[PDB]
């Protein structure tokens, strides 16, 4: 038995926030308890949208429900894409105490402050968060999941290759998360400008206190489409699968990646036998078809290789 707590976002329609990460890990067996930080028709890369948000106070009012029945008991804490500094101050103060109850409560955060375009990426959230993220959020996170250009903002230094790219991750495990994963960055892969590059590192404390740093790269093959919710998708099954593999990044982010694309190639598929030929398919058309790519969920077809190191 794992219970996890998904403090993120909900939609009436779509897998964006806690959408894309609940049906997964609950598929992985995982028990998920879902806060929903907000609740809108759709995400916002949509025409229109309409909904509410839970605040800072709203979000402690659940928190104290479940402190007050005596069931605030987890093995881990998944957080995502947040606007509210208030609202992301409270979420740390909840991981920290939901840590005094003890277990070995793994806390794995997406730090979603925005995404990269080659030079400058244009921020989701207001700057003002990123001073929390950096200064109080990550110092309790085990697992984050960050961009290149979350990467970078994170420690302050920008990536320009591989090797300085380790050297923010390394800068990222001295804040704190014993485990990173850049989802994706800029940096041309080995496999060409057809695939997409995901980098990530473990740094195990094994016994008598000896240092371990696996590092590895992972290459998923690129799709013509703008999806969202891929971040949400990933961490959501990272968790699950680093759960089984504590020690083996590689094959965590293996299976991780492996599933991720099963899932988008499946997406644009139905998007495209959706919409003529000539027309640009609709962010309504790219949702990800979380329900049909199960079995992939569950048992995915290892397409991918990580390069270890
Ligand atoms: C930031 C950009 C995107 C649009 O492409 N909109 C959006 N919108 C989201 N919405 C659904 C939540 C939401 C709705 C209204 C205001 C704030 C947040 C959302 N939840 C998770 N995610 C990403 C990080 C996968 C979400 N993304």
């Amino acid at each position: 038995e794992c219970r996890v707590l998904s403090i993120q976002s909900h939609v009436v329609r779509g897998y964006v926030g806690n959408r894309a990460a609940t049906f997964p890990l609950q598929v992985l067996g995982f028990e998920v308890d879902a806060v929903n930080s907000v609740q809108f028709s759709n995400h916002t890369g949509y025409s229109h949208w309409k909904g509410q948000v839970l605040n800072s106070d709203e979000l402690q009012e659940l928190y104290d429900g479940l402190k007050l029945n005596h069931v605030n008991q987890y093995d881990y804490v998944l957080t995502g894409y947040t606007r509210d500094k208030s609202f992301l101050a409270m979420v740390v103060d909840i991981v920290q105490e939901l840590k005094q109850q003890n277990p070995r409560l793994v806390y794995v955060c997406d730090p979603v402050m925005g995404d990269q375009r080659n030079g400058e990426g244009a921020m989701y959230v207001p700057d003002d968060l990123l001073p929390v993220y950096r200064e109080k959020v990550v110092p309790v996170a085990d697992i984050i999941t960050p961009n290149q250009f979350e990467a970078e903002l994170l420690t302050g230094r920008k990536i320009h290759s591989q090797e300085e790219a380790l050297e923010v991750m390394d800068m990222l495990h001295s804040m704190g998360p014993d485990t990173v994963v850049i989802t994706s960055s800029n940096l041309l892969s080995p496999r060409g400008s057809d695939y997409l590059m995901a980098l990530g590192s473990q740094r195990t404390r094994a016994p008598d206190g000896s240092v371990v740093t696996q590092r590895i790269r992972m290459e998923m093959h690129k799709v013509d489409a703008v999806f969202v919710g891929t971040g949400d998708l990933f961490a959501a099954m990272l968790l699950a699968w680093t759960h089984k593999h504590p020690n083996n990044l590689k094959v965590a982010c293996e299976k991780t990646v492996s599933a991720m694309h099963h899932v988008l190639q499946r997406t644009i598929k139905c998007a495209k036998a959706k919409s003529g030929e000539g027309v640009k398919p609709s962010p309504a058309q790219l949702e990800l078809r979380m329900v049909q790519s199960k079995k992939d969920i569950e048992s995915p077809e290892i397409v991918v290789q990580a390069t270890v190191l």
